[PDB]
DNA sequence: GCCAACGGTGGC
DNA sequence: GCCACCGTTGGC
């Protein structure tokens, strides 16, 4: 839907830790207040552009 | 019951 | 139209 589940990014299972959706998340002490995938896990083909 | 992460939205 | 945010919920 979001996902071709074919592209680089679609196939990467680790976060990368370090973008605005990474630092976001609880894992890497965000507040948690964006809520989005890793950029580097963005599927190239179906996702929101201004998240890839 | 928690969580990843989506879709919708209010304010710009 | 954008985007920061947050409500939602399938999958566990
Ligand atoms: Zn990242
Ligand atoms: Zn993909």
């Amino acid at each position: 839907a979001r996902m071709c589940g074919e592209c680089e990014a679609c196939r990467r299972t680790e976060d990368c830790g370090h973008c605005d959706f990474c630092r976001d998340m609880k894992k890497f002490g965000g507040p948690n207040k964006i809520r989005q995938k890793c950029r580097l896990r963005q599927c190239q083909l179906r996702a929101r552009e201004s998240y890839k």
